[PDB]
């Protein structure tokens, strides 16, 4: 199994992180997104909307990370328990991946794209109000222990993947949102959750906050 | 016995309006008033936490969520797999589809739309509307078949319809640069439901949302 990748992306994290979950190694080829590496022909090819992450499956390609998610579990998992076949309960992890790709990511990358890649200076404040009420809807979601129910599925790995990357950069107040700090406790628990997720999401924050104060130059 | 919470101006609401036409399934609306504020109840807060519509509630079961939805009712009610394959590779394709209409087409869209149907701003700023224009693009390059996730028509089509259909009244979708957007656009337009499932409401959100834009100017 090979993925186009960048640590630093937060849904190529959502896939690091489901393929230890399901004891899977993967071969990672670098898109170095900094370089314009996704912006090549070749790379056209594998996606035609240019992004990461994509699946090389000997020889089969899947894009994007929810998908690419779905896909490992359905073809090796073990059992279900990350996306379950059950059609009420999948619904619910579904609707918990379309909320973190429509919500959570989106309102992320209205904030990041422009400073990674367009030379702005700014965080407007409509934004940064876009992302919280983005974490109100998370902390509203998180009544069980986990996004999707009192398991954890992989609509977890998508959600936290982004928060942990956000976090950094629009601040997640504690005493507000006890739910999100709790549910993060439990990912830490996860033995590979630092090298799958938690420095990359870090790194990321610190990115856009560093890349912001030195596009502001000029 | 389907019972649907939501308004026929919403993208997400036609999309699984289309849905439900193309599974023979009739569907109870029960009509959500987002201006009036009918999903910022306590009510509908029980049944969706994220005070979104669509919510489906099917026979005492609620399911949020458009793709969620249609992921649902196509596998519990169609009577093969064609607007949702159950092959893992030809799944993948359309989910990929549908978390592109979520996560790009969709969100672009309510980016520009929500704050003037809502907020009271009069105004689309240019950043916004190149946005939209990206999502354009990217939509054209996809659809290298009939259909946006393959040569057979799935739930990503109607997911994508339904946002499409409404943006580019706000937002011109330029005819010259896009023709494969068009001509998927008339294939749609040939289902003998999508009129009435989702192209009046898609033409009446765009034209909304520009009146609306005066309204806000005027005060
Ligand atoms: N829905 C996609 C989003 C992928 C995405 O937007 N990735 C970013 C990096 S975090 C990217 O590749 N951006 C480059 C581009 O859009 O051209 C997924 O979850 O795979
Ligand atoms: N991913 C959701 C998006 C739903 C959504 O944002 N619907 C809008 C109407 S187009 C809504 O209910 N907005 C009210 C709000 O967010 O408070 C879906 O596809 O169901």
């Amino acid at each position: 199994l090979v993925l186009y990748t960048l640590h630093l992306s937060p849904p190529c994290r959502a896939v690091e992180l489901t393929a230890k979950a399901l004891g899977l190694e993967l071969e990672q080829k670098n898109i170095n997104l900094l370089a314009g590496d996704h912006l090549t022909p070749e790379f056209m090819k594998l996606n035609p909307q240019h992004t990461i992450p994509v699946l090389d499956d000997d020889g089969t390609i899947i894009t994007e990370s929810h998908a690419i998610m779905i896909y490992l579990v359905t073809k090796y998992g073990k059992d279900d328990t990350l996306y379950p076949k059950d059609p009420v309960q999948q619904a619910r992890v579904n609707a918990a991946l379309h909320f973190e790709s429509g919500v959570l990511f989106a309102r992320m990358r209205f904030i990041f794209e422009r400073i990674l890649f367009y030379g702005k200076s700014d965080i407007p404040e409509d934004r940064i109000e876009y992302v919280q009420k983005s974490y109100r809807l998370l902390e509203d979601t998180l009544k069980d222990d986990f996004v999707a129910g009192s398991k954890m599925t992989i609509a977890d790995f998508s959600c936290i993947s982004t928060i942990s990357s956000i976090m950094g950069v629009v601040p997640l107040e504690q005493s507000e949102h006890p739910r999100i700090y709790e549910w993060i406790d439990r990912l830490k628990q996860l033995p590979y959750y630092e090298e799958a997720n938690g420095g990359g999401g870090t790194d990321l924050g610190k990115f856009v906050l560093a890349k912001k104060e030195e596009n502001a130059k000029a």
